[PDB]
């Protein structure tokens, strides 16, 4: 009953996510973006989660971990059991889906979780595309005269956008309460494709804020006891 969020930068058309355990990119106001994003709630009682692949947490500086404000979760397969404190404001566990199952039961969370936040590996992303009820996706694209990066770990755009389609046009309204972005809804063409959100640029970069949600799905079967 808490919404599951994958929240991503990927540059396009490949939607590359990282290069040998780190980002390909340091964009400063992205990294705002996504810092207020999951940190803010509109319930200020509660807070929000962020699960992350055990790589993932070993790329973070150690001044910067665990994320403040934020319940951490960290997944590894040589962890203990499917949801343990560690220390103060990191958890363990060994599985992304019972740690999944294990935060929703509001007599364990008390219904003091607002959003949890799927923040990454891209062994993670891969796993989440059945788990997660939105993502939000910041699509990066080179300006002109500006080297594409290299890449090496991905998103899969393919399991995406069977999934979910662009909700872009109601990326404002889902957002924490009390964040306010620079751009207005805009939708460029480049490269062929669509790219529709809020648009900053940063660097040798263009990037657009966006929101995908769960295609509508057909009522094939539902239990009874
Ligand atoms: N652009 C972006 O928004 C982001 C990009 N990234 C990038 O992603 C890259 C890292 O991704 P990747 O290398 O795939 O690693 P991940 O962050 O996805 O972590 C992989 C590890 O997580 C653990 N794990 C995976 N699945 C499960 C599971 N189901 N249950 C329990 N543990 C699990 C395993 O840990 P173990 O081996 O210990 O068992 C595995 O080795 C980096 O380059 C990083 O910069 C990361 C976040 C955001
Ligand atoms: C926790 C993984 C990654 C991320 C992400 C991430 C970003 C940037 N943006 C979006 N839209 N989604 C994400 N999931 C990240 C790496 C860092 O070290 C280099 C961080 O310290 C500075 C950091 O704190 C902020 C966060």
């Amino acid at each position: 009953k808490v919404p599951v969020v994958g929240i991503v930068a990927a540059l396009l058309p490949e939607m590359g996510i990282g290069f040998q355990g780190n980002l390909p990119w340091r964009l400063a106001k992205e990294m705002k973006y996504f810092r207020e994003v999951t940190t803010l709630t509109n319930d200020n009682s509660k807070q929000n989660v962020v699960i992350m692949g055990r790589k993932t947490w070993e790329s973070i500086p150690q001044k910067f971990r665990p994320l403040p404000k934020r319940i951490n979760v960290v997944v590894s397969r040589s962890f203990d059991g499917e949801l343990r404190k560690v220390e103060d404001g990191i958890y363990h566990s060994n599985s992304l889906r019972n740690c999944l199952t294990a935060l929703q039961s509001s007599l364990a969370n008390e219904n003091k979780i607002e959003r949890i936040y799927i923040i990454g590996g891209g062994e993670i992303y891969r796993q989440s595309m059945d788990l997660a009820d939105h993502w939000l996706i910041t699509k990066i694209m080179p300006l002109p005269e500006t080297t594409i990066p290299q890449m090496d770990t991905f998103l899969q755009k393919q399991e995406l956008e069977q999934r979910f389609y662009d909700n872009s046009d109601k990326l404002v309204d889902f957002l924490p309460s009390s964040i306010q972005l620079e751009g207005r809804l805009t939708s460029q063409e480049w490269n062929g494709e669509l790219v529709k959100g809020l648009p900053v640029q940063e660097k040798g970069y263009q990037f657009y804020f966006t929101l995908y949600t769960k295609k509508l799905e057909h009522h094939h079967h539902h239990h009874h006891h």
